[PDB]
């Protein structure tokens, strides 16, 4: 089994964010991707991982109010694991591959291709962009990061565009930007990380609070969902054949 | 332009349910499903339908917190349309064909292949999925509708499972389940409609408020989203190649 470690967070107590790629137990079997609620751990990374590629995976597809769903199943989990979350739903669009069929309501062994482990500083630490919702008043414009990728096999370029928030700018701030679009907000946007979570996470450094980071906690880590723009994708190729290039911005204003 | 009326409701004051199938006007076109929020009128639907017809439809690929979605603008409104919302948002992975690929932010005029009509009865008579999960005490079962299709190019028989409510049954009730799959519920599954709208749309009409259709008001339609189950397929390919052949029922004690 494939394994991948990305240590974010350097501290002892640490988020873990962790995604299995896996394979129906069977002839025609479906692809498709799990990420496990994040869930806090004190095991070195390099040891934990050892531990979370024994477990084993079964999945059951149903229907709720949202549409077609996973119900995940995780056992064979060592005594750390009692730390981690062993039954739970994700969404089974984002999860399933393009052309990857489940039968409804049978439970369904899966077995493990790869396993990641990225480790994110503690929950009170990360920045959703639903927390940032509630923290404008008249937003002026949009921003967005623009996540550009080269696909390995075909050389192909893509580019995922994904919301930030709103902002409202002052209009002498607009001349230069520069009180808003930082040289701390810079660096933070090329320096970003995309890790294999939530199909792909985007994770931005918050180094201060100031401009395009107003009413953010310093120090977070804004992390960010991609999986939405990979409903049509296959999660596995794309962690495996899409390599992350750059991190660009654009503040839009809004319609 | 192929052109689609359902009377469902044949009263004089309806709800409009409109969808449109599109197709980028480009070389290498996106194509695209667009459904409009609904709306009441009192113009027969076989003359609206002529009014329908002839808007012009732009579309414009967005990033919000959601994921990606379509902007839509819809002109060239005659008169009676004022009453039809003009813009608004829907969800991209739906709207989107399978292998149709727009550019974001930019807008982009569509041609009108194909327009459906439905008339349902007016808002204060339809009933939810949300509505319902309001309208239970530590359910049971879950009730499923098991919409039937056949592929009519393949013959391929498709079956999209779909969430109705949760319910609470006693134990007696269990042993031939009359009060609870009444004869009219049965019926109405039976005889349940599925129609071009948000995507594909389930109505149920709600004879009485016995057993699975308690705390539901009397002579509802009881409406529920097909949509989510075809983000991987095209629904102008749905609604011209999906024969509705059945509508069945599961209750399925809870898991
Ligand atoms: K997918
Ligand atoms: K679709």
């Amino acid at each position: 089994m494939e394994t991948y470690v990305n240590k974010l967070h350097e501290g002892s107590t640490y988020t873990a964010a962790v995604q299995y790629n896996v394979l129906e137990k069977d002839d025609d079997p479906a692809s498709l991707t799990i990420w496990v609620p994040m869930f806090q751990s004190s095991m070195p990374a390099d040891l934990l991982i050892k531990e979370l590629a024994n477990v084993n995976i079964l999945v059951k597809q149903i229907s709720t109010p949202k549409g077609p769903s996973l119900r995940v199943m995780i056992n064979s989990r060592s005594a750390v694991l009692a730390q981690m979350p062993s039954k739970f739903t994700i969404c089974a669009n984002v999860s399933l591959d393009e052309r990857s069929k489940l039968a409804y309501d049978v439970t369904t062994p899966c077995e493990i291709k790869a396993c990641s482990l990225t480790c994110l500083k503690s929950k009170n630490m990360l920045t959703t962009v639903k927390d940032l919702t509630m923290k404008t008043l008249n937003p002026t414009h949009d921003i967005i990061a623009l996540c550009e990728f080269e696909n390995i096999v075909t050389s192909k370029k893509v580019i995922i565009p994904t919301y930030l928030r709103s902002i409202s700018v002052r209009n002498k701030d607009l001349n230069t930007l520069e009180n808003i679009t930082t040289t701390e907000f810079k660096n933070a946007i090329t320096n970003a990380k995309i890790i294999p979570y939530s199909g792909l996470l985007l994770v931005i450094t918050v180094t201060d609070n100031k401009g395009a980071f107003k009413y953010i906690k310093p120090q977070s880590q804004f992390i960010v969902d991609l999986g939405a723009y990979l409903e049509k994708e296959s999660i596995y190729y794309v962690t495996t054949n899409w390599k992350h290039t750059a991190t660009r911005f654009a503040i839009k204003p809004m319609e």
